[PDB]
């Protein structure tokens, strides 16, 4: 009985009382997003492979000798920076740092949030190719080479309609799915904002 509503609302668990982003809950929530993306097939399932790999990087960090330093994004940043465990110019001495890894998860979260919000506010039976491509352009297209940008863009050229994506959320007919997103999306948005502010704060938005 998997449904997207539980996944989205689970993002509330990612922020504690002190507005810190907890990594374990964040990982769990992402696994739920990946399962939804996988259900879609084609381009979505393929791109989700990166997320899976990066989640496992974070799970290894969280299960290692410095585990508690990765309890929250806040703690991770303080640990890796103060101990110089993050490649600042190019990927070399710590190419899979928690900092640069979570950044890629965070960028992917941006794309997914825009896609979902785009679905929420689109007209019935809307084509979804434009929405997918624009959400991509506004999120992580800027980090891809031209030939990759072009390929992704065309990858969405023939996509199911808005209705299919909503019904895939398994929370009722389209209209109910739309209401659900209105209610649940705020939770992801909040986690994204704190994360974004954290990275902006330490000048980490362009880690290699
Ligand atoms: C609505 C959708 C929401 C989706 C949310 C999830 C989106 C995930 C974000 C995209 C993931 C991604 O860009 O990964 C790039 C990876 C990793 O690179 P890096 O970010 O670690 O530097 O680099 C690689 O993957 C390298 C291998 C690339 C092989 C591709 C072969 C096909 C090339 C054909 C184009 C010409």
């Amino acid at each position: 009985g998997f449904n997207l509503k539980v996944v989205l609302v689970s993002f509330k668990q990612c922020l504690d009382e002190k507005e810190e982003v907890l990594l374990d809950p964040y990982i769990a929530s992402w696994k739920g997003l990946v399962r939804f993306l996988n259900s879609l097939g084609t381009i979505f399932s393929f791109i989700s492979k990166d997320v899976v790999s990066k989640l496992r990087i974070m799970e290894r960090l969280r299960g290692g000798p410095q585990s508690e330093h990765y309890r929250s994004l806040q703690a991770m940043v303080a640990h890796e920076l103060s101990n110089r465990l993050v490649d600042l110019e190019r990927r070399s001495h710590h190419p899979e740092s928690g900092c640069r890894t979570v950044l890629r998860l965070h960028r992917a979260l941006h794309w997914l949030q825009l896609f979902l919000e785009g679905l929420r506010t689109s007209p019935e039976d809307a084509r979804t190719s434009a929405l997918c491509a624009d959400s991509y352009n506004a999120s992580l297209a800027a980090y891809h080479p031209w030939v990759v940008r072009r390929a992704v863009t065309v990858a969405f050229c023939t996509l199911p309609t808005r209705e299919v994506f909503l019904e895939a959320m398994n929370v009722g007919p389209p209209e109910q799915a739309v209401q659900m997103l209105g209610e649940a999306l705020p939770f992801i948005q909040r986690v994204y904002n704190v994360s974004q502010k954290l990275y902006a704060e330490h000048s980490l938005l362009d880690l290699p």
